[PDB]
């Protein structure tokens, strides 16, 4: 019946997105889905309304802000982004687990209005490795790198606010850790009593 | 530092003991095994094989202990498994089947529930729970103290 | 030399097509392929002839129908849909395993003209779960749901007509079951005698 | 309800015994067992009646041969060895799969009186590898090696009589091949119809 | 700091490209990448510069040829294709492993000038199976087949020049073999000392 | 064709359990443990050949003289050393050999066996090493410091080795050890050997 909301946070260079993406390629829609943000920006090539984003007009957004329709929202680089409340609750009602990819700030807003939500934080395996991963292609000014490293340490500060902690050294290991958390939760008494209603009847 | 106490219950014919065994064969003593609290203080996870009675007594004086209940995949399969070798009086079977049903009644009192159909799958489920708990913030913060420092300054 | 034909049937909500797709992403073309179906309809965005369907004319389709150029066919929602017999026997000749995704009807038609073909039936883990899976996104009329649930029961009735039965609870497990069946068949004497001809000579010196 | 009887044959140097032992270490008794042979020979240290054999006296064995209670029996280096039909039938009745380890002679005898039994033949990956494995510890006379190799080729001749064929190159892969066979058989309509009776009702 | 360059060769029919492809779907960019390769032809739809190819002028390409800016190159169905020395060294400097898919010829040129580089050769499990995979769809002239088989044998000749050897029987096993090599190399003392610098300090205080 | 694996690690790295686990899932014609030579007394169950190569204090002295050992020392009275005859006999049969020793014996063996490869196992952190070293948690702080000192001495000849496994998760670590073995078996040298017959047919 009721799905779980998983809040996933991480600094840039922990593989947070790659990881949530990998997990979805091996799991049906009736089991696990990615949360879909509302945004004001222009769709890019490939992007489709309903899948990558809920693309709406600057006006439609402000209506939604005023009628407290979002669970969290923020302005970024010139456009508005937020996670609809209605969108999340509908999916959960069908018994699907939802992955919400956000920063520590959105996290606390959701943990607030969604106290049943669980939260997972991903970290890099060392400072050196995080540096390396942040440097991406290796063609960036030392001043843009230090600003990215600063932003990362800011993110990582709120790590203790979270329910689970994954250290992402080996990608595969980290993906199994994520899969493990999902599976273990589905073995909680609450949901097993639901999923096995018929069987548990026959035995008793 | 601090380990977890796993209370494991199940009726006969669920595989409770065989399962806890198989799990101890691929896991070092510094990870999984008064006498209870000593081990837990060394950061080891303890598996306590008992019945619903013991369970409630331990849930009592050990409120931080987590509990796992194992069930047969059907009543037909439970019957079969209970019958063991197939050389038993039909009246000793029913007494075994009764005791099992009495056990299964208390399943809702537990934290986790494994349905043991495929033994391999059930063994993974058990491991999964173990791993998931070790990923909790409490325990990871402990185990990664040094790393977390380096990342923040 | 000789490949196998795998008839896969299942009611909506068992994961039948997602399963067959997942299987194809981890298996080369010289080992496993899905049947491709001749259609008379329009190729939408992404859809190409050969890969997605074998898009043909209404006339070209109507010719094929006359000279028995089909393994199964009928009419759905406006157009014409059929599974070509020549296209099957060709791929099977090259030693490839073929997956034929259909309903219980085409199944009996094929079990007929392909008595050597094996059949796999996938089922949901319970009625409650079936209901839920069928309800898809959860924005559908109770009457359209009951019509789907009905159609599913009708399909499920024919289950015992099949060689293997997979209960699709955990998707991953179900996928391994599908693979296990595939692997086990290739372990049969018939095909192993073939595949290891060189080695079996040397040992029997 | 009804389990399968698995006749397993192989030449020395294929890993036939190790394999079956490996399989039994990760499977409960209510699913898979090995067959236990009647014998007239003396139990060694560790060997127990009911586990490693069915140790009987010469006359008891003869009574049996007489009343056709065996599914096979031979005379080796001085003693008798047999497969009680009662012992096998009892276990299959409980729905357990049985693994019977024998030569090609026993195979045909059983194929005969047990037409529903399946047979698996394991082969070495090459004659060079077979030689090597047969040499065991590397301390044997060339005329004892040649007699074992001769015996091996004699055994491998009957390979075509079997249902499945496993090429044991990598031990782990071959063990998966064996496990694969078991699992695929359990997926047959015959046994699945049985195991999921309760569910198939509810669905209809 | 230093990534390894993996030179991968195989005859047609070993699944060399499918293997490298499969490997990249389960591995992050900051761990493993495919070679770019500079070319002169037209950027089709979806095909970005930097990602799919390093597209350039027939002039810019001609300059690069003169000042030995390439690792290998030739002419194919009209245009110019080649992989650049600079493009490889840049990626390996960020600690990424690079997969270069080439023939024995380019292999030798690269063994020659490339520092941290290892080579892997893939082979079919038999001649009958190599035949079958080469026959592809099954609709080819016995003379085009003999020409593809001749080219294959020419390719398999140089197998002994290579560090590792994968026999591609079962595709999944073969992909595990490839993954195994990648992992083992990252367990070498050279790279582990690098990756675990902070940890090794603390242990040695 | 075979390979000798030198495995070293400080106490609390899992070195023994790891080599033990590796042997249970692998046949004798593929992988074995090194049987070392000693002068002391055969305890109950301990068979010459299996557990040790037990020799007279004199036979051991002969063997030290004509440089028959790969490594040796004195321990709590007696003499312990690596029999190079025993090693070479096995490797000749194409079996990989595992040698559990300290950094001292290592160099002695890297010396007379330059083709042998070396693996070093480390604990995931100092805190975890401490905890693992504290075994049951009933030891004097001075017996703990003496073992932690002995570890750090052992843990500093690490660069001398070919491969480095960090044993955090026991299962991950065993996969690492298995990975190394497999990757070595995929070397051209040994693959030319094992697939000789196949490579002929291909180049027809």
């Amino acid at each position: 019946a009721q799905g779980t909301l998983y809040i996933v946070s991480a600094p840039s260079g922990a593989g947070k997105s790659s990881l949530i993406q990998a997990l979805l390629k091996t799991q049906p829609l009736y089991d696990t889905q990615v949360s879909v943000s509302h945004t004001t920006r222009q769709p890019r090539p490939g992007e489709v309304h309903g899948e990558h984003y809920f693309f709406v007009n600057h006006d439609e957004f402000k209506e939604m802000i005023s009628r407290d329709a979002f669970l969290e929202h923020a302005e970024v680089f010139g456009n508005y982004y937020g996670t609809s409340r209605e969108a999340i609750e509908q999916v959960l009602a069908t018994g699907v687990d939802v992955f919400l990819d956000i920063d520590w700030q959105g996290a606390q807003q959701i943990r607030q209005k969604m106290p049943h939500a669980r939260s997972i934080f991903i970290l890099p395996p060392s400072k050196i490795e995080l540096d390396r991963r942040l440097r991406g292609r290796g063609q960036d000014s030392e001043e843009v790198i230090a600003k990215r490293m600063a932003q990362a340490v800011a993110e990582m500060s709120h790590y203790a606010e979270y329910d689970y902690l994954i250290v992402n050294d080996d990608f595969d290991t980290a993906l199994t850790d994520l899969k493990t958390i999902i599976r273990a939760e589905r073995l909680r008494m609450s949901r097993q009593k639901q999923r096995h209603d018929a069987l548990i009847s026959k035995l008793l």
